[PDB]
């Protein structure tokens, strides 16, 4: 938050009625489970809980008052009484955003949200040469309360601001950025692979141009179906473009390829300049996400080679897609952390990008319709797959004849000694299949 805030000056602001002692608070939690000093709880429903049934929780651990849609008789705390408190907290975000005055981006798509928020991020806070400077929407906060719990976390110490916006709905977004207020917006893209129908998909994308600034820049797809419906939208606006396959884009990438560990590397071209740019992220999805962020960067000011230091920066999550080399010269790509059904096809997608033998190594999701599924899905698309616990047992035979399962991860190990140099192998499951262990094994 930029300032503390007092509840009675809240009453008219949040149209709420003040029970019991006034209280000034510096930061806001959802969680009677992670909230601590100082803070304003605030209580909402849900399918599982009751945020309204956790008063005497937040109050002993020091909040100083609460958000309720309901009175709560005697409660241990002061109450902030409104009809609502889904859209009290979304009014907090808009008031808090306000408030800050430095530039903020925001983006929004089907695909590449986060990877485009990140790669931004990277550039911005390189440039600036600290990282505290610059916030951003931490892990994947960005639907109708993700996005005011960010803007509240606007600070003093905060330069410029990079924000996560979801379009899972429609009128979701023309809601979040209202309370954003961006001078840049993105669209990454409307409908890719494995993610209403699709002219909903492209309108509620849209509705981010709808909030942004009245001069504000648009950095737009040029390879989108939807770019002329999108271009129409953005009205007056500055516009940027972006496109692997058009000279005319304002940010272009050529000569696309990948290095030993099998990461991206491009020439960026365009308005920008043109520079040799090295990523560290698997897939040509990426270089379009690099291009999008590129564009930001440039609408904000940041010159050619603090953009190409912040995307060359920018480094993948443990566990997430991490590419490396053996000293043995396989390729072995470290996406162990997690996974649904939904990540695994995305991550078969991506080890068939490959042109030698591709070994796709699984641990369990954590039921059977799912792992049936995926394994189908790899059939024909990588040359072997590979698997430990039982209901990988289903995915093995929806997968064929070069599938193998494995009792244990010790003679899954045992078999991956085996591959060979130009061998891509991909490891990956829930994170109660403990597939690193398969990772560190190998690296
Ligand atoms: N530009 C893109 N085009 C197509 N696929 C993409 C793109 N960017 C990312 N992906 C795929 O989508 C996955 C998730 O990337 P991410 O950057 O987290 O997307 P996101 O839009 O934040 N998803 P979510 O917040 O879950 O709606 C990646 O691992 C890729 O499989
Ligand atoms: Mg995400
Ligand atoms: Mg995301």
């Amino acid at each position: 938050m930029l300032e503390p805030l007092r509840l009675s000056q809240l009453t008219v602001a949040l149209d709420a009625r003040l029970i019991g002692e006034d209280a000034v608070f510096s930061a806001v939690s959802t969680d009677s489970r992670a909230i601590g000093p100082g803070e304003l709880f605030i209580a909402l429903s849900g399918p599982r809980f009751d945020g309204h049934d956790y008063l005497a929780e937040v109050a002993a651990k020091g909040a100083v008052a609460a958000l309720v849609e309901r009175e709560v008789a005697d409660a241990p705390l002061p109450q902030l009484l409104v009809r609502d408190t889904r859209a009290a907290l979304g009014r907090l975000g808009a008031l808090n955003r306000r408030k800050f005055t430095g530039p903020l981006a925001a983006m929004t798509g089907s695909s590449g949200k986060t990877t485009v928020k990140e790669m931004l991020a990277s550039i911005l806070r390189t440039q600036a040469g600290d990282a505290e400077s610059v916030l951003a929407t931490r892990g994947n906060l960005n639907n109708d309360l993700g996005v005011p719990l960010t803007l509240l976390q606007l600070a003093p110490q905060h330069r410029s601001a990079v924000i996560e916006l979801g379009a899972s709905r429609i009128g979701e977004i023309a809601y979040t950025v209202e309370l954003t207020r961006p001078h840049v917006a993105i669209i990454t893209n409307a409908g890719t692979a494995h993610v209403g129908g699709p002219e909903k998909i492209v309108e509620a994308k849209g509705e981010i141009l709808e909030g942004l600034a009245a001069d504000g820049t648009a950095v737009l797809n040029l390879d989108d179906k939807a770019f002329d419906t999108w271009k129409a939208r953005a009205s007056g606006r500055p516009l940027l473009t972006f496109s692997l396959d058009r000279p005319q884009a304002d940010f272009r990438a050529a000569d696309l390829q990948r290095d030993a560990r099998g990461c991206m590397g491009f020439r960026l071209q365009g308005v920008a300049g043109e520079a040799q740019v090295q990523l560290n992220l698997l897939g040509r999805h990426n270089v379009a996400n690099a291009l999008a962020a590129a564009a930001a960067a440039h609408a904000l000011g940041v010159p050619l080679d603090g953009i190409v230091a912040g995307l060359q920066a920018l480094q993948p999550v443990k566990g997430r897609a991490v590419a490396q080399l053996t000293a043995s010269g396989l390729r072995v790509i470290d996406d162990s952390y997690n996974a649904n059904p939904a990540s695994m096809l995305a991550a078969i997608d991506i080890l068939s990008g490959f042109s030698g033998r591709t070994v796709l190594v699984l641990g369990d999701m954590g039921a059977e319709q799912a792992h049936r599924e995926v394994g189908a899905y790899a059939a024909g698309k990588v040359s072997a797959l590979y698997a430990v616990g039982p209901l990988m047992a289903h995915a093995v035979q929806a997968f064929g004849a070069t599938g193998r399962h494995f009792a244990d991860q010790a003679s899954l190990i045992g078999a991956l000694a085996t591959e060979d140099p130009t061998t891509t192998i991909l490891i990956k499951g829930s994170r109660s299949a403990a597939m690193d262990k398969v990772v560190a094994a190998l690296c």
